[PDB]
């Protein structure tokens, strides 16, 4: 029994062994935030917000008490029109043209488990007994809108999951101009905020800032969760690090436009909203309809960022991911993209397949260029049928060949996109998202499909099914190579064009859900010009995602590091690529590229047939060794040890029993006169004894965590070393 | 010859001896920002933006060139729907329901002086030869909208002034959901950002932040410029201080809802927007109509914040304030507020007046409670007739008395407000701003008038004319004690309710402009529960403003320090008030309250009546010494010397010829073992010799600036010392 | 200046040295790659450019050089001989410190008629931020010709607008500029 | 060699620490109460700490702000002491290091310390460095070569180490001539 309501002081308490979350019903039925953090057995009103007449903080309608104010009260939610001047969680537009909404407590329910969210990805349960959901309903008596705020707490996790459902119980339509998945207000907290900004080929660097008075906004208008700002944010103490201190993590389960708002206000209080971005968002909610927001995963750590990340990793992997492959060792694959680009045909590929088999690789993935008349990126998107000139005997002939060599076969699609030069565009020009009367803006010389329309989705779905029903395709790489720029859905009435963005995501999720449910034996790898759509929402459909088009060993360190902040390592893929590196020109050791690529799901993206004997056997070695450790590297508890700014980046994985650990240490810059460094470990059992499988020497878990060991001093830039420890008897 | 166009290179160049502003016409008629900073004689294409194919940064419609992108280019302006993913300067809603706008260069003009802005305050010229205004026109060929971008440069100031004018030349209406006054994009700049946040009784502290990737927003939704965030912002170098380094100041001349946005993007560039907040903004622009934005003042300093501030001080004072009182010394006044509140009558007033005359005070201001049945803050707002119970012989009788004693007479008004309990609400209930069918939220148990409506404005105007036309009031304190919460204008169609905020301000400007124009010989002082409306646009109408309801000497240090960042000191009023302070209970020496109140325009807010002859003399000594210095302290060039955080706050004023200087040094905390500190002066002539009028010792300007002098060691907290230097012959 | 002759590490060493000591007082030699002291791999051109900050020398087996390198040397030396009066003895201005990812410096002759600038980029990124280099020690009112491009800029321009650094792939790249006042 | 005491100054201190093959990185610290010591016992001025120190405002950089530079004209053991005391005052000594220093001064004898060069800049570190550069080059250096273009030389150390004899060297000399080298 995880959720209690005290009808004396009007306080809700969600709790388990790790965490407590307290909210209350304050004056004027105002839903108040009291506390989120380490568990407490009881609550006794010691956090009732102090009453004070604060200038220009107006009061409740008809009220004479000036010491109470929705403008100063810490709250679970807020709207325009209630004498609150923070940025509102929700803004509604009424028929009279106003933006008034005044929400007051109405009722609450408590359910076991948690409800499925319609049309949306979401966390779930295997057994009802593993979670409880509190649902608090608030109402505007005048507009007759009802807001349901959902709170789910898992029995065994430091997590609270929040989302919103809006119901129009009135006579007339209303527009939702903004509806946040959650709002959280802190009193007397001096946080810093961590986010994951980036760019294409440069995703998710950790960033950490002070919070000043005003509003800090982390968001996306790109119609995707984006390269530039991941839909995640963490609030930490100034002293919090990877191993110690409190951290609040917030992850939005949504793959479209997001908005994270972090505001310190005039009274030192910190106010946080998260949800669908309100930019060009305006949803027509007719009488008797409802609107469901994506949910947000909230994690509380009392002991550092690693622990925080670890609770995200666990929840995502166990109660979000639905792929039957999520608990299966991922194949060591070779992708031909950086190897041949478009410059290839069947025979060229077969030779790569042959080299693959010899090297011990498990899968061949045919990348962009196999379809329509795709000789470069200026045509064919929308034409998902094999390109005869390249596969004169059809695609199944080639798939049969890969399988005969002993490999699984993968295939690249980009289902959301259309070229001017395609049969699809010639046959259904109106499938192309643009504002009628305006030339749409090109990006990588292609355009976006109107995925909000069922007839558009059906067309692509029927094209892909022709190819996939053979069951010759064991794996799909679903790519997506540009942002949305021209926002329109040609079937919606003018007053509904504010639904385009979100409908697109709904269409997307629907199309993806259809395919992923129909082909439960296909391993789906998400991609969006790298990690352009790398979020908890996407995880629900695709159990792994290509982390970045940047495949430099060194730059990948920071990218994979930041990615690991939220996402489990089995969810990101990393490939050994050529040197000098195609994206930045860096020259790196082959061994280093390998070691960095073993952090994610290992692959190869380079022309195996143009490799030196020295390298062929390097691959044979890497693969053979990876196959020994990948159960631990792919699925072990992840601990980050050192961040690249130290000049080293180091991480490690430990199996669930603390019997096996795999550690990697990478040195960035070399110096003529090096300082000695030690690496200390984490996640081991203090009392067990661990053998270094390379050296055969044995150390207690306490030793490895407290004494650590000296890193070997080496000359040359960009070197890696790897360790494998195993508990003995 | 301030502004040149090079039709060959398509570069616009605004410059004088101090600053250079460069912009250009890039591919696809995109208006690009090149440079703003120290003057250069010439430009030779060296700042042409590098072409690089950046992932996911899309291209011009129909373009095949991927290396050019409105999402990466530094620009003068931006909109939604142009393939740009920064926060846009302007967002337009079209009849088809889309938010698409694509502005392309159309043409330009260069004019002498600067055009007036309709309905809005603005800077101006006295002689046309003193400035030139570039107006670049951008258009959307499809919707047929035209944006006019105004750029004014004065011949002798380091100031660019910007604003926007939007013209609908199409057949149908369009809605403006956002129109910023200016956008500015920087390349390869590492800035900190300075703002002035606060709260009521706590305005404008200086806050200084790093800029990380994402968007930092500083704003107000209160319908006023506000106590919480002043409509000011500066970007500075990490090393910039009061005396050295780059600083860019931005001051929005507007008194309603503002939004400053500072965004570092995925490419390390800095994108800045400023204008009317788009919160609940939706302006219906009908065919052949136009919309004018407030303007923004831009200062470039190459030698620290003092210089920046001074350029703002000089511009506001010389080319914005219209009051005939702007160059005139301000009266040392006594206000009966803190002194007696609503507790008073015609004969108790006379006693205060009598004591005032004896102390050498020059004006008596009558505060709240003289009108209606105003016995407290629960009635009477909107009934601007004399409260006879309190003035048996009418107000004109009492005014005559004040004039007999030799004092000017001042009167408090709050014309924008209305109480439920008032004759106005009984006669005209619909004058009260609320959303029909919703009980509005009270604040100080009062409400706002619908100043958007002419009939409401007319009513107030005529009440005030009845009081003022016999010219017995020499001074008006225009107060305003709550924010706007219930946003509606009853005479507007539902689809124009997004015009309510801006219409309120425009209506406020109309009414205020009428009174100020009609009574040019009245000294207007602005007020909004302190400095809740302390902005450049307010300066245009009222030459001075009540800085803060906080009258504690020590807290006024940072309030006044911060205020002086933008606003000339003659624009802020400061009153010696009683100790212990009414607001925070601090105990301070009377001399210290004096010294701090001499930074602004000196006044008194204490019961002169119940005053000992013993301290009455201190008041005579203060007033007397202030009359000695006030020409210099009120209108001299202001230099901040030390900030409160140092444990000392110090400042000085120097006259235009650098013959006279007045310096104040205030110590905050005493220490049992204090460090010797020195104070060094600024703004003097190195080669003049100055006499300290207290000691009669003489020092060179070089000495006073390089060597400085020891601050005297004093026991006790909150102590002040003043210095008066006069150049000798 | 140092037994360390890596182009990159020499940047910070020569930078700090310049804090007190005139550049003619320190000597710098182009050495082999990979570098003998730390193993770093650097462009030959970069080693040259960094070694032209001090008094240029060579410390490597000239007889084991590739034709490509022999002529690299011939070029470096021939060009150094054109500029060394200014590089060795001009007023020194440091422009950027290596922690910025660039280290940049320049020399200007006593008349402000001639300036030699060097800009070195340490780390490359797949997605580079644009950078400008602005100059110092020039005459605001004189006009300077970029001897490579033949374009001309006022001293005020070069000090206030500066110019864009060219975006290049690969670690450890250098670019050099030579400006001369005209009439 | 000198002592200097400041009142009401909030300095940071810049020194040039390092090691062999890693000399003179710029280092910049706050000055806390107590004694900060930069020194050498090595009998040389040393790789590890150059005999120089600068005091600057928190806001001073390469182009702006005040800087005090102190350079000891001595090539043996040095000691730079920087002390903030109980009253906020900053106290600075520089001279021969006093470690195992004990000089017997007999009747009628004298003892001369090395001197220290003190430079004041009102506009950044470049200007400071520039005054050191000028003074050193013009009024300290006595070599007749100080104003002469330095030869572009080839040194055989990293080329051959000890593994060489005459004929091996001659071939290097021949390659040198062809390459335009002067020494
Ligand atoms: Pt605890
Ligand atoms: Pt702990
Ligand atoms: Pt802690
Ligand atoms: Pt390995
Ligand atoms: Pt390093
Ligand atoms: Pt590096
Ligand atoms: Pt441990
Ligand atoms: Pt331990
Ligand atoms: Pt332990
Ligand atoms: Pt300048
Ligand atoms: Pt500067
Ligand atoms: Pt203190
Ligand atoms: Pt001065
Ligand atoms: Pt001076
Ligand atoms: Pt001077
Ligand atoms: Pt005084
Ligand atoms: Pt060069
Ligand atoms: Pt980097
Ligand atoms: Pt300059
Ligand atoms: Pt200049
Ligand atoms: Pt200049
Ligand atoms: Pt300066
Ligand atoms: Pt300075």
């Amino acid at each position: 029994n995880l959720i209690k309501f005290d009808d004396q002081n009007k306080v809700f308490h969600l709790h388990n062994k790790q965490i407590s979350y307290l909210l209350s019903i304050e004056d004027g039925g105002t839903l108040s935030h009291l506390y989120f953090g380490g568990a407490v057995k009881n609550y006794n009103n010691q956090l009732k917000y102090p009453r004070l007449d604060r200038g220009f903080s107006g009061n409740l309608p008809e009220s004479l008490d000036r010491t109470f104010s929705r403008d100063s009260l810490p709250k679970e939610y807020s709207s325009a029109g209630e004498m609150d001047f923070h940025t509102p969680a929700t803004i509604v537009r009424n028929p009279d043209g106003s933006n008034a909404l005044f929400l007051a407590y109405k009722s609450y329910k408590i359910e076991d488990g948690k409800p499925d969210l319609k049309g949306l990805p979401h966390s779930w349960t295997k057994e009802d007994d593993e979670a409880q959901t509190l649902i608090v309903t608030l109402e505007d008596k005048v507009s007759k809108l009802e807001y349901d705020l959902l709170y789910t707490i898992y029995r065994d996790r430091p997590v609270i999951v929040r989302s919103v459902q809006v119901h129009n119980h009135g006579e007339e339509a209303v527009y939702l101009e903004k509806v946040a998945s959650m709002q959280m207000d802190y009193v007397d907290k001096d946080f810093e905020v961590i986010t994951l900004p980036g760019a294409h080929a440069n995703e998710r660097r950790v960033q950490r800032e002070n919070i000043g008075q005003g509003i800090k906004v982390f968001s996306s208008y790109r119609g995707t969760s984006s390269h530039q700002m991941n839909p995640f944010m963490a609030l930490v103490d100034h002293d919090t690090n990877e191993f110690m201190g409190e951290a609040y993590g917030f992850a939005l389960a949504y793959s479209g436009n997001h908005k994270f708002e972090v505001e310190r206000d005039q009274f030192g209080q910190i106010h946080v909203n998260t949800g669908i971005n309100d930019y060009n968002f305006k949803w027509k909610l007719n009488p008797n309809e409802e609107f469901q927001t994506p949910e947000v995963l909230m994690v509380y750590s009392d002991q550092g960022l690693n622990k925080m990340s670890q609770a995200f990793h666990s929840l995502i992997h166990e109660r979000i991911m639905r792929s039957k492959f999520k608990d299966q060792i991922r194949p060591v694959l070779v992708n031909n993209w950086e190897a041949t680009y478009f410059d290839f045909n069947e025979d060229k590929l077969k030779t790569i397949v042959d080299k693959a088999k010899k090297l011990g690789l498990e899968m061949f993935v045919l990348d962009d260029g196999w379809f329509g008349h795709r000789d470069d990126d200026n045509s064919s998107l929308g034409d998902w049928k094999v390109y005869k000139k390249k596969f004169p005997n059809g695609l199944g002939h080639f798939a049969d060949y890969v399988h005969e060599q002993g490999l699984k076969f993968g295939l690249w699609f980009e289902p959301e996109m259309i070229s001017y030069e395609s049969n699809l565009y010639k046959e259904h020009p109106d499938y192309l998202m643009h504002v009628p009367g305006r030339k749409p803006c090109p990006s990588r010389n292609q355009y976006v499909l109107e995925l909000g329309r069922k007839e558009v989705r059906d067309n692509i779905f029927e094209q892909m099914v022709k190819i996939l029903d053979s069951k010759k395709i064991d794996y799909i790489k679903w790519d997506m190579n540009r942002s949305l720029s021209d926002i329109y859905e040609s079937d919606l009435p003018a007053d509904q064009q504010g639904e385009a963005y979100h409908r697109y995501v709904l269409g997307y999720y629907d199309l993806l859900n259809k395919l992923v449910t129909r082909y439960p034996d296909i391993l789906f790898e998400g991609c969006s010009g790298g990690g352009g759509r790398f979020d908890v929402g996407q995880a629900y459909y695709t159990p792994q995602i290509w982390a970045s088009d940047n495949t430099d060993a060194i730059e990948r360190l920071k990218i994979q590091y930041g990615t690991s902040l939220v996402y489990p390592q089995s969810m990101m893929t990393s490939h050994v690529s050529v040197s000098p590196n195609e994206q930045n020109g860096r020259i790196t050791p082959f061994n280093t590229r390998g070691a960095v690529a073993m952090w994610g799901d290992l692959g190869y993206e380079l022309d195996l047939t143009k490799m030196s004997d020295e390298e062929s056997d390097q691959v044979v070695k890497q693969v053979t060794e990876y196959k020994k450790i990948r159960e631990v590297t792919q699925f072990g508890t992840l601990y980050r040890l050192k961040a690249s700014a130290s000049n080293q980046c180091a991480w490690m994985m430990v199996d669930s029993n603390k019997n096996e650990a795999v550690v990697t240490v990478v040195n960035v810059m070399a110096h003529a006169q090096p300082y000695c460094t030690k690496t200390k470990l984490a996640g081991l059992d203090p009392d067990k004894r661990y053998k270094n499988l390379e050296t055969d020497e044995v150390f207690g878990g306490d030793e490895l965590m407290h004494l650590g060991f000296y890193d070997p001093i080496e000359r040359g830039d960009f070197k890696a070393k790897m360790y494998h420890f195993k508990a003995i008897n």
